[PDB]
């Protein structure tokens, strides 16, 4: 295909470095895939296929932002829950 | 004779308040911790009775620290939580 | 004793109110002796026992308070559960 | 042929979305009933290729909005709750 999407790939580098800002590694399934196929895009870039390395870039993109509300729901869940702990400790004080 | 055990607890309450990443900034770790010096106070002075209360009202004061810096940190995961929807909205509303 | 403890009756049943308004009842258990040592503070003051009225008063609106904040982490953890369940809805659809 | 699991995987998705609390002033409940009205549209007319795309972007919508007021839901929750926690503190704090 055709042109460059460079700014696609700016925007999934965008929502890669956003997921592993908040604590996604390799481990976070749909991490893994984003960095799989921001690769695969990158491959397709050399290619010069513009339109495959816009379609891999952009489900990269995609993958990166669930791997990222993934990780922020279970981050703000614990916290919670942790306040949760601390609320019952203090109410058994002053009980 | 000694509240050695209410002593105990009260320290627990400090570290707990501490280890969630309060400072002698949050007002009531500070409280805490000079309520708590107090009580040692008494403690080598041989008045316990004065010694347990300064240590209740210290393990009561780190465990409002406690809450209140959890409270800050649970609002701004939430707060992370919201503006990372708000991009994947964007992405994905692109066309709309 | 001596004198009225009118503004901590004041303060008891504004905290009595919000804990009630956030959804708490008698089965709360902190709502349920709240409003016990509220009742036993208004027998006080009829008696004009004013000390044992405030100290009764006192006692009730730190039960309200923490009736109050109990109910809301409960709260807070079911919505922030219904958001978890309701990605995870999300993400099963994209992937 | 008709894709009628996905009109009522569809369905399902908007009834969630209006019952945490979404109307048609959630913008992206506003396009999931337009997208589900033009797939009905497609559906009347015998194009299942289309009623079948325009249902599967008019369900994505629709969980989108649900994750939207449900955050919001969880702010303000944790908001009510900060307010408690510092009225509580301010009683506890009246010596001090």
């Amino acid at each position: 295909g055709d042109p460059a999407p460079l700014e696609q790939m700016r925007l999934t580098e965008q929502a890669l470095e956003q997921a592993k800002a908040v604590g996604a590694t390799d481990d976070v399934a749909e991490l893994k895939l984003a960095q799989d196929k921001y690769a695969a895009a990158q491959i397709a870039m050399t290619a010069e296929s513009y339109k495959k390395a816009r379609l891999l870039a952009e489900q990269a993109e995609l993958d990166a932002r669930l791997a990222e509300s993934k990780v922020l729901t279970q981050k703000s869940k614990d916290q919670l829950g942790e306040l949760d702990k601390s609320l019952k400790r203090l109410r058994k004080q002053l009980g």
